[PDB]
């Protein structure tokens, strides 16, 4: 399983994962045991590799002809494609997707092997010790497709709410990997309606995109988190043949003033930072443990998940559209110290992310905003230089979604002029003993008085507190449940009361594995500030937040008029 | 129960601990509930204030007349003594012992009331936010004396081992509650051996001490681990007074690197131990002492450190007669320049080594004092503060060895004061680097660079971390696995370091800290015992018992 | 300690406990190493005895002349004393205090040994493969007297409360242990008030009991939870030599009695708030010192609990002084649990009960907190077999105490044969735990029986056990049993039924605290633990302990 819905059926595709491949480690001189593994997955889940961390190889074999397509979902975290022996392809960062073309193979069996590798070092600029956990392995899943003389590389989807309802725009991407110039069209439709026919003309070897018009769209109904309606969309390339299906909801995402507008409605965040991290699993969850976490999440009065701090799984996104759920999907960057950000391979890579996964998840309805840079150095200004290239770097791929940061930068924040909605995570009542009331207070008017961030949205993107499950105390000592109880009662009551505040995520939403290098201040090398544990167990707050979640609703209904 | 043994038997004593006191805290507008608290105990123990900080007060009735004397084991952490309502002394530090003395009271009942403090604050240079627990209330015993006109305060006894074997000193002091001059005897004897009698002369209100000769004692069997012997040492005073102590005939000293007890070699097996309970705070029964100690000797220790102020008597006669070695030192621990330049700093170390080393100097267990764990050693004002207290501990006990626990890696500028070097270590849990090479780089830099070279040299903390109950396949940092693993490294290599005597393991069981360091001390604990905080056995238990069972308490095998 | 008060002034005393002895097993076909280990003390708290059934040697030295009396507060659980390695004296049963007397001794070094043996077989009647442990070793405290030629073996003062106020009677037993006659008198007072002088006449080497009429105290102030007043009663053998000897006892001033479906305590409707508690502690066995038993206590109070239920044996009396002092109930009974019908008539049965409830009332007469004494906690009390036990127990126990009401906790749920027996009619049920039937229903059904079917119809009913396991830190959103949240759910409804059952004057529940049993219940007992505590063995709150204190703490002591 790859996606909830098929994004082909005249393209001819097949999953390699979902299977057992051939893995072992790499870098000795001796012999290494082969075993098999499963793929999606992660190798600190097997028994014999559990505190690996370097080199391993996964390999498998494939029958195809002609010209093909390898398109992995994630690879953690750097990663080299070997077709036949060939090296054909390369990968840094986990997180998205990439994919490999291969021009008129010779028919038969072939051999696949993938180098993985999760060492730390100086030609990762965004994996790095942590606090969450750089797994190694072919954590998400992998598709060959057999291609012909030409074929669909992305089509993006853009509604528009106008006065007299639902405009729509598609753009298409052809790649031709013939080295002749190519004629034909191609035909969209969206939920079986006739949409356009684009005429397409490509010169030799020549990817390029080719935009309709802006086209009404009576038929179309809302999608909103009280009704997740989505279309799919077909285009359909003919010439003297191939496609792409995808998924589209026709939903409004503006800010206007101090509000965050969703079809027009002021959207109150309720909301959950989830990693993707599991005991059993790494990164590598499946669609059952996905699922599941989401009914926890919704259990809670959830509406909305912020992916920190990377981008996510399409399979997750799929299930949060499905379920009305409202995402902030941000770029693979966390804590970045102004030293980490001239890395030399710093800009590249974001800019290498960010690419990739805005071309990769454009369609989704849940995202609702793009995040970058996760309490990076926002208040140099060498850090200003790189918030300003990567906004603009957003802007230019999308330039209808809102944009912001996580920042920490507690009121010496640089770079609050350029996104759309300011954020902030703060920790009063555990990092600091403040009411949380006054903190947010001094914080909030220091934004409105003393930054450009002024008169924008605001959320709070992390509030929360440690607790280790099954640790309690009459004492109510920080590290317990009960404190952590008394501490998300107080953070929710402030956000909630905050006005000009839009809403909130809890940081966060499960306990996650860390980096070694964190333990001194990471209870057993976790991050312990999960409303349930790393096994989804609740604790004690998890009826706080859920009896605070559950008393609000999705929308400021009762503001002054 | 105060000690093992009676230490009175002219004199009219009666235990005021062991018992419920009515108890409330102090410091607001409205009622407080007076509630029947248990003597002695720590309120953090009891339901209602388990997170209480601050003032409160501890109150019952006793019968005397005349002259009384008042004793307090221990008050947590500041003490204010009231009797039928009036002031009558405090007292700063809850871990030694101090006493009020009142003159010719009136007969019949009396209010005696407590008002103990544990807050933090600038009044308070030793307890202070730290990395153990400041409870409050009176957390060792009471005891009320009624005296005569004379009394004996203290008894030093103090062993010889000379080339004819044992000979004996003993030092008596003596204090007269009336105006007139008085004249007496002090009849002393050891284990009911004759030992000396010694004329007294002492003017209007006076206190002083007398000396015997060095004496022979022939009939004396040493004290040793493998064979604590004790006696009863009784002098009384005759104008009709006693006071009674035990003794051990050992002798403790250092030559080159060795530490030698009666001559031979040793090797310090230990564990760090603070006061610490889950349902008795600082205030530890009998019961629980003995438990403690019993886990402890299965560990094949045979050495206790007090971490970091000196302990109950009570533990410390418990000590003596299983022949556990014991490091005692004054109350302190990670003082930086700035805290010691406290205006109560110099006051305060300075009465607690006195009263420490008064009470405690018969205790055959105390075979070295330390000062001043991890404070800054590496500064001129701290070696101004180092000086001091070891120069007073020699004016009080010219003979055990002296020491202090360093942090100052290859930094410390006090280590040609003290007899032995020792030294806080943490190799494989705060630094990735071998034991082994961590332990050599700073051995071979004493040896070579500093003041300390040519002495003798203890570790005296070192271990690692566990969440007693997380295991983990990964063997990650706070597992159970990695402690064992830690350990095992640990001790391997301090038993296999030339120079080096031994070793405290940090630390025996986990402890309660204070709320300001939770961010590096999960469940705001100290998790590096061996034992968890219910005293249950974590993995490493069995790596260290291993360790320790299998080595001796004297290097018998040395280069000749 | 052994009290929190002074049991004497003129007798020499020392306590011989509170010390390391010289311990080893022995019959085994190990290494028996000597250790040194604490008095009092359980062996399965020593690491190398955690696991050890069988005999155990205890030994330190004293020193002593003449007549002495050495007292042991409770050896676990069958004990041979021996003094300069001759035997003179050996017990059974963990939980009662014995003595040995010794006339005319050499003086100087004696040697003292005390063989314990908590083995399980037909010696044994009460200490049986149970739902409780039975430790080994010198449990309670050990007190060494040195004596003159005579001395007070117990004083039992009984208040009483007439129309014109409080008036008393005392009782002295005097034993002679010269071989001649002796006059004398002893003189008691009561808190520093005259009371009574009794004249005593006692031929060579009796032992005899002397009462005093039931005499006026005008200045006695009353015994209650609320005002728990005590006075220290003081006797005096006054013969030839001077006051030659005295005990020392503390009493308090309070009437108990039955009248209708009422306990009267001071003529008020008593409501029982309790709990059910063993002495049982993970560090400590059946040892635990003063500090631990005052933190259970205080944890106890903070529950809204008033009373107390020792289960199912007597109690240490430095406990039943705590209890004096801060005025919480205790029903006391005497050492049996769960025995069959064919269990009792294990030859020396009735032996040992018996020898329990003697030795009970005896030491535990003068305790105000203790208003009922119980026997034979679910035993086979619905054969005709177990109905002659219960009768003769019962029977003892009124010529030793004919003043306090009786009762036993019964499981014979409507085939219980002996309510006609005892003053208050207890039951221990488990519905939403054993039985799946709403709790309402079944305590209806119960006491409908009871006063429409039986000869417990009309009198006061207890509920002495009803409760729920669980284990701490097991918490699901399933609510399956064993979890914490479970046992929230059921004690809400059990507390709920019983303070709402018109003719109950209240509950314990079952119980205070996890306690350790026996290997042979593993099956039913996960961790071989009873998990039926509101706090675990480490007295760690378990999330029901908020719905126990809730209830308890919005009903008050009286109806
Ligand atoms: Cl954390
Ligand atoms: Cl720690
Ligand atoms: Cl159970």
């Amino acid at each position: 399983m790859i996606r909830t819905f098929e994004t082909h059926k005249i393209r001819k595709t097949a999953e390699l994962s979902s299977a057992l491949w051939n893995f072992h480690t790499i870098g000795t001189q001796g012999e290494e045991a082969v075993i098999q593994a499963p793929v999606p997955g992660c190798w600190e889940n097997y028994p014999d590799t559990v505190s690996y961390r370097g080199q391993a190889s996964y390999s498998r074999e494939f029958e195809a002809k002609g010209n093909i397509r390898l398109e992995f979902k994630g690879v953690s975290h750097t990663a080299s494609v070997l077709v036949d022996g060939k090296p054909v392809g390369s990968h840094y960062n986990a997180y998205t997707p990439f994919d490999v073309v291969l021009k008129d193979i010779r028919p038969g069996i072939h051999q696949l092997e993938v180098i993985a590798d999760n060492s730390f070092g100086p030609d990762s600029a965004l994996h790095v010790p942590n606090d969450y956990q750089s797994y190694g392995g072919i954590s998400r899943g992998v598709v060959l497709e057999e291609l012909g003389e030409a074929y669909l590389s992305w089509i993006h989807f853009t509604p528009f709410l106008r006065k007299d309802g639902w405009y729509g725009k598609a753009e298409i991407c052809v790649r031709n990997l013939s080295s002749g110039r190519l004629d034909g069209s191609v035909e969209v439709e969206i939920g079986k309606n006739s949409f356009a026919v684009l005429p397409i003309v490509l010169e030799g070897e020549e990817e390029k995109s080719f935009s309709t018009e802006e086209l009404p769209c009576p038929w179309a109904e809302c999608w909103s988190p009280e009704s997740p309606v989505l279309y799919l969309i077909t285009a359909v390339l003919r010439t003297a043949a191939d496609d792409i299906i995808d998924r589209v909801g026709f939903r409004e995402i503006r800010t206007e003033g101090k509000d965050i507008l969703l079809n027009g409605r002021k959207l109150r965040i309720k909301g959950f930072c989830r990693h993707e991290d599991h005991p059993q699993f790494g990164c590598a969850l499946p669609f059952s443990a996905m699922q599941h976490d989401l009914m926890l999440i919704k259990d809670l009065g959830a509406n909305s998940i912020r992916t920190v701090h990377y981008p996510n799984d399409e399979l997750f996104l799929d299930l949060c559209d499905e379920q009305g759920i409202l995402v902030w999907e941000e770029n693979h960057a966390r804590g970045l110290s102004e030293e980490n950000m001239r890395n030399p391979h710093f800009k590249q890579q974001c800019g290498d992310c960010i690419r990739e996964m805005i071309t990769a998840h454009y369609n989704h309805p849940s995202i609702y905003i793009w995040g970058i840079l996760n309490e990076c150095a926002s208040d140099t200004e060498y850090g200003r230089e790189c918030y300003s290239e990567q906004y603009e770097l957003i802007k230019s791929l999308d330039p209808y979604r809102p944009r912001s940061s996580a920042s920490c930068r507690f009121k010496t924040d640089i770079c609050l002029g350029y996104p759309e909605v300011v954020s902030y995570n703060i920790y009063p009542k555990w990092y600091h003993d403040v009411p949380v009331e006054d903190y947010l207070d001094e914080l909030y008017q220091w934004i409105q008085n003393e930054s450009e961030g002024t008169g924008k949205p605001f959320l709070i993107t992390e509030i929360g507190a440690g607790a280790i499950y099954g640790y309690r105390t009459p004492a109510h000592v920080k590290w317990s449940e009960e404190y952590q109880v008394q501490a998300l009662k107080e953070q929710l009551q402030a956000v909630f009361s905050r006005e000009g505040c839009s809403g909130v995520y809890i940081w966060q939403f499960c306990d996650v594995r860390v980096c070694d290098s964190w333990f001194g201040s990471r209870p057993r090398t976790m991050n312990n500030k999960g409303i349930v544990d790393e096994y989804r167990r609740p604790k004690l707050a998890y009826e706080v937040v859920k009896d605070s979640y559950r008393s609000l609703g999705n929308y400021f209904e009762n503001l002054y008029f």
